[PDB]
């Protein structure tokens, strides 16, 4: 027999990490990790507030109205992990971390010998503006630790697609105004 | 008396909206609604599936060892109300309900005529570039629909800081190479 009382205190906790989760500020890196595995721990009492009370239904003999009910939610359940897969996929084709973070669609990824730098990017756009200088890249607010030069050649990366963008023209400090502040535009390429 | 299946229904609609909130695309302004509105669903649901619970609690007379978490429960509850009523006043402050689709830390925001132009934007910078042409502006890969010129002062608003940034350079197609794409740049105000 299954006690009810399981069922009770699995939904207590995913309230309790629901509610911790929706109210992280996402400013440091610690931060962005932190909440995620939140989630990912929360997501995890989701299945086991679903299962159990699925098991409870097997002990009462009434799934004929919920089993489609139960089947979605596996589905979704099915989807959310392959989508996580799609993310550890991209995390691998950029090599970093960040996509993991993050929840943006497209990700400004380029490598170097030493380091590869990975930004957030919300949408695909013809023309691309990386800041350096307070030394840091920060695009849209999103922020990468100086490592080394820029490549000419960015690549931006989605799920299935990937897009290319080269350098046109870098403006300096004479030619803005504003000091130890470089900045780089990069057009995309058609084939 | 109240009946246990209140609770299992109650949390197989709070997975099934859960599941199906944490795979929407956010690419299109009305996705971005959408799902916004479901996780409001979602939460409603979540009080539900804790307030019931606790009330069966009080039936069973056994809220001891589940007062406290409880009260955090409702304490994170109210954190996220007060989040919430947080983000309807910078919506009213910016004129806008872009904060409300957006989760992003800090927004520019700047008055027209006719149009209020809200942008997310990740964290405070030294400089901002906008984009114009592709017409419209985008920053980060947001986008807003031209409706009018850009004013020399933007502010950049969060939920309790407010920045200025005043234009200082404008790049043209010419000086970048760049076909049909016009960049602004705005610096910090020091005072």
């Amino acid at each position: 027999s299954l006690p009810f009382g399981w069922l009770i205190v699995g939904v207590a906790l995913l309230a309790v990490f629901q509610s911790a989760s929706k109210i992280i500020t996402l400013k440091k890196r610690w931060q962005l990790a932190l909440s995620k595995g939140v989630h990912f721990v929360c997501n995890l009492l989701l299945l086991f507030v679903t299962v159990y009370s699925h098991l409870l239904l097997v002990a009462a003999g009434l799934e004929a109205p919920f089993l489609y009910l139960y089947a979605l939610v596996y589905f979704l359940q099915s989807i959310n992990f392959v989508r996580i897969i799609m993310r550890l996929w991209l995390c691998w084709k950029c090599r970093s971390k960040n996509p993991l973070l993050y929840d943006a669609n497209y990700f400004l990824c380029w490598h170097t010998n030493c380091y590869d730098y990975c930004i957030p990017y919300n949408s695909v756009t013809s023309s691309i503006v990386i800041t350096s200088g307070d030394h840091d890249y920060q695009i849209g607010g999103y922020t990468e630790k100086w490592e080394s030069g820029v490549k000419d050649c960015v690549v931006l990366h989605s799920y299935f697609t990937s897009d290319y963008y080269q350098l046109y023209s870098t403006q300096l400090s004479t030619d803005t105004g504003v000091e130890h502040v470089t900045f780089f535009i990069y057009n995309k390429i058609v084939d």
